[PDB]
């Protein structure tokens, strides 16, 4: 059962505290952009709700539609202040 969510982080020094793998013509293929690891002690961490598997739609209202892995780490960085994910998030968490 998908899930669309919105998580809201505040970067800390080391950002918003997560990796992603993914992207239009990604090593893996034409991927969409896909939460990897979420960092202990990082905001992502902290905040609790951003996970492993988790699609990123959108950053603060910009899509992230079939855009590539470099393009999204732009979107991600670059994105002032406090940080709005639309994300699309399973049920199921990976352990």
């Amino acid at each position: 059962m998908p899930q669309c969510k919105s998580i809201t982080l505040e970067r800390g020094p080391d950002g918003l505290g997560f990796s992603i793998v993914g992207g239009y013509g990604s090593p893996h293929g034409d991927l969409p952009i896909y939460v990897k690891t979420v960092f202990a002690k990082g905001a992502a961490s902290e905040d609790g709700r951003l996970k492993r598997g988790d699609q990123i739609i959108a950053v603060n209202g910009q899509s992230l539609e079939g855009v590539t892995h470099e393009e999204a780490v732009a979107i991600l960085k670059r994105t002032k202040g406090t940080v709005t994910l639309m994300v699309l998030s399973s049920d199921e968490t990976s352990v």
